[PDB]
């Protein structure tokens, strides 16, 4: 039992496409800040919590499945939901949390401490903490700016260092104290621009699917990634005004190294894309999507690569990552974007270990 | 039992926000075309079938709830799913239908004939048939053009008479033969432009919510229907190009009478909006939404009208309907739009009674 000699907590990423339970062990330094954070248990379940029926039978089955087989008793649990839950009004969220609270009161293995929806700004802070913890950049003052992007299913987050700016909403800025240093961050989360939500506006766009892919409207795919990218850019910028919000800030506060987590890590490490050193450029991601997916014959490609359930979306998703990064955030197409390998099972929940407070 | 003296079938509208079972009795005319169609049972369930987990336990609970208490058995069932199902790839849809087929084969009260996803053009044809059947306009050649709009949760449909054009996709044209007359219709369905899907792009727009409504991102509502409308128009036209696709065709094929079904019927007949004769104009709809919802103090308005779960969305939804009809379709703001009263339980399923063929 690691938890008899180290602190342990359980954090659940109740994300839009699935829930991920992690039990972390850790020690603390002389200010009671966690160090030596190690994942000692994990379990994932699909679909997203906020997609299932909020009735006792269904919620019981789902929590029972997520929380089974753990070899440690009486661990405190922090259940934190993200953008899937944030699509729902507070009265509907309440139904889920009342049922989850009841479930936890009927059992004796886990100790529920908190179950709630976090804000997108909370989620972005945790995204930056998680990646910077893994990079070992938190303990000392850095001379390089690290930006993080989390490519989720219901929202996307961008977070990067920026001094306090009295002309920007308080909600898009966080003053972080961690290991005795003060870090000021810009945070933004874009609700509805996550993969799943975005994709529901383009399912009948022939440019976004392999040739002859059967679109729901009965038309055929006719892939063309630059064209698909321009369609996604219209949602990015004509609808959400990503470019107007983000690019002036990055122009004055440039990021020196970009790291990404979320679906782009899974795409870029699939059998269909080919990148070295766990990094990509947007130029190469669009080119590979266009040649290896968009302009292929769908039945031929699907027969060649039968095991990847995201295959049919890779023309759209490569186009969409480029639209978000290059046309929305203004990142140069040749700038290196590091992505964290999916096998590391890194998500924002490491940030909760380090920093318990949430926006009030 | 009316089905001992008349033909009966059951049709389920498996819509994006819920399923509606209808049992219809009818007679037939000399060509075996239904007449005297009467709804003799109705039951509705939430949420949408394509939203629940596709496992036997949950599908069986859902079907059991929908098809219980029905006063009539041993009748044929047509289960037709719409845009909620169309969001999913065929392999995911198959999991739902394989489980649904198994449930039906395991019982003896209902005879399943077909369970499938219909296309948006099929849905549009059935929308038009259903409204014109109720209007008594199918048996004779009409001297006025009747247009129909269905304001759904995952897609919206428009359908109106249009002589055959060799320049338009045959996917968007249908030649309908009914009661011995031939009617040429333009059909179009816009996937992703239904209420629920649309709304996920605007939940953090302060113009789309009452003053001080708590947006998910922590900012406050600051409602203004004309400004909310302009945001939704960017999705309509910069992303989906609704105007370019629809306006030139209506300019040349004017509709003399517009009828709408779907969520606009519910909003227009709520306690928050005030229209006579089950009709509205877009100018009045936008003005009522702006002054009765958008510019109100949220807590005060919510306290005044506690019993309508759609209240918080009415600033957005009135703005959206106007953006769709005026800025998308090109309909004059001053034009009367009839809405079918919700009490009538009219949906596209009457069209299936009349016309069994689906797009091949
Ligand atoms: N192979 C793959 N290619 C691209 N995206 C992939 C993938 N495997 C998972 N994903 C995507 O990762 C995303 C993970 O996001 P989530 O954490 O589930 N959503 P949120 O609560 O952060 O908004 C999903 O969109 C999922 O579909
Ligand atoms: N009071 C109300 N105001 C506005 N919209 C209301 C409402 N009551 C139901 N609705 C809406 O009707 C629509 C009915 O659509 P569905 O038939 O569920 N969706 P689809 O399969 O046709 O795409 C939903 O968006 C639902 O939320
Ligand atoms: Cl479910
Ligand atoms: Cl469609
Ligand atoms: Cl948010
Ligand atoms: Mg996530
Ligand atoms: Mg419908």
């Amino acid at each position: 039992n690691p938890c008899e000699k180290h602190s342990c907590i359980a954090v659940i990423d109740a994300g839009s496409t699935g829930s991920r339970l992690h039990i972390y062990s850790y020690d603390t330094d002389d200010t009671n800040t966690p160090i030596h954070i190690e994942e000692i248990w994990n379990k994932k379940i699909k679909p997203g919590f906020a997609s299932i029926q909020p009735n006792s039978v269904t919620i019981d089955a789902y929590l029972t499945m997520l929380l089974a087989d753990a070899p440690i008793h009486n661990i405190p649990v922090y259940f934190y939901a993200t953008a899937g839950m944030r699509l729902l009004p507070q009265s509907q969220q309440k139904k889920y949390y009342d049922e989850l609270d009841y479930w936890f009161r009927q059992q004796s293995q886990w100790q529920l401490v908190e179950a709630k929806t976090i804000t997108g700004n909370d989620e972005a802070l945790f995204d930056w903490l998680a990646v910077n913890y893994k990079l070992d950049t938190l303990k000392s003052v850095q001379n390089k700016s690290v930006g993080v992007m989390d490519m989720g299913g219901a929202s996307v987050q961008i977070v990067f260092p920026m001094p306090k700016n009295a002309e920007i909403s308080k909600h898009n800025q966080v003053e972080l104290n961690i290991y005795g240093q003060n870090i000021n961050l810009y945070v933004h989360s874009f609700l509805g621009l996550g993969q799943t939500e975005m994709s529901h506006q383009f399912l009948n766009s022939p440019s976004c699917f392999a040739n002859d892919y059967p679109l729901p409207d009965g038309e055929s795919g006719q892939g063309n990634a630059p064209s698909c990218k321009e369609e996604v850019t219209s949602l990015m910028n004509s609808v959400h005004k990503v470019n107007q919000q983000i690019q002036p800030l990055l122009a004055l506060n440039p990021v020196n190294e970009w790291y990404s987590i979320g679906g782009i890590s899974n795409l870029a490490s699939s059998q269909l894309f080919h990148f070295e050193n766990s990094e990509l450029t947007n130029q190469s991601l669009l080119q590979q999507g266009d040649n290896q997916i968009c302009h292929q014959q769908w039945d031929i490609l699907n027969g060649q690569y039968p095991d990847d359930e995201y295959l049919y979306q890779y023309c759209l998703l490569s186009s969409y990552y480029y639209a978000l990064m290059v046309d929305g955030y203004g990142i140069n197409p040749n700038q290196t974007i590091h992505y964290i390998p999916p096998e590391q099972n890194l998500d924002w929940t490491i940030g909760v270990v380090l920093h318990r407070a949430l926006e009030h």
